[PDB]
């Protein structure tokens, strides 16, 4: 479990932000260039709080595959000039399944806590929230509002960003790198 814990901390501290949108608190990854990742529910509107600033949203992308169905991500960018490190390499192409990840969240309600998740499995089709969804990661762990966005690693990989759970089960949408140019 350790080198997940240290790829994990270094990732959050180089790549993460909290973010407010009018839909709620999230953990948000930033990807490449201005470009960054919420889960789809969060809804951002022409502007969000970024680490208490006000930024302006210059694209949102809902994501759905080649048929329409929902992969409950927005991919966002941002009007700044700050460019975020590239960690696109980080990102599989497909679906990845781990015996040990860990899951970041960093927000008020929860500072910068990392969470042993276990085994990820890739569990597929989902119908989340009401809503047919696809390129769901399933772990085990007592789940909690306020970890979406929260972002699911392994020892040098990025796999997903929480999006939801009931119980202690927990669900990431699957983070690939063709949904980046
Ligand atoms: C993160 C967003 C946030 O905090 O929203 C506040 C209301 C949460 C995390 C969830 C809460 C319970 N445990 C978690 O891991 N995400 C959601 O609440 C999502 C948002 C969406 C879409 N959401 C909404 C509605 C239902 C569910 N859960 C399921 O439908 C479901 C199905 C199976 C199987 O397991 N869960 C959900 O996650
Ligand atoms: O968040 P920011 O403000 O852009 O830094
Ligand atoms: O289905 P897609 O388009 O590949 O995501
Ligand atoms: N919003
Ligand atoms: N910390």
């Amino acid at each position: 479990k350790g080198p997940a814990f240290e790829f994990a901390v270094a990732m959050m501290k180089r790549n993460a932000s909290t973010v407010k949108t009018e839909y709620g608190e999230f953990t948000m990854l930033g990807i490449y260039d201005r470009w960054a990742v919420l889960p789809r529910h969060a809804k951002p509107g022409p502007t969000i709080l970024m680490n208490d600033q006000e930024v302006g949203v210059l694209d949102a992308k809902e994501l759905v595959d080649k048929d329409g169905t929902n992969l409950e991500l927005t991919l966002l960018k941002l009007n700044r000039n700050e460019k975020f490190r590239d960690i696109r390499g980080f990102l599989a192409r497909e679906e990845v399944e781990v015996n040990e990840a860990v899951l970041a969240i960093n927000t008020s309600k929860f500072p910068n806590m990392y969470i042993p998740v276990g085994q990820v499995t890739d569990y597929g089709f989902l119908n989340l929230g009401g809503t047919p969804t696809k390129r769901m990661l399933v772990y085990n762990f007592p789940t909690r509002a306020g970890q979406c966005g929260g972002v699911l690693m392994s020892t040098g990989k990025v796999l997903g960003i929480h999006v939801g759970g009931n119980g202690h089960q927990g669900f990431s949408a699957a983070l690939l790198r063709h949904y980046f140019n």
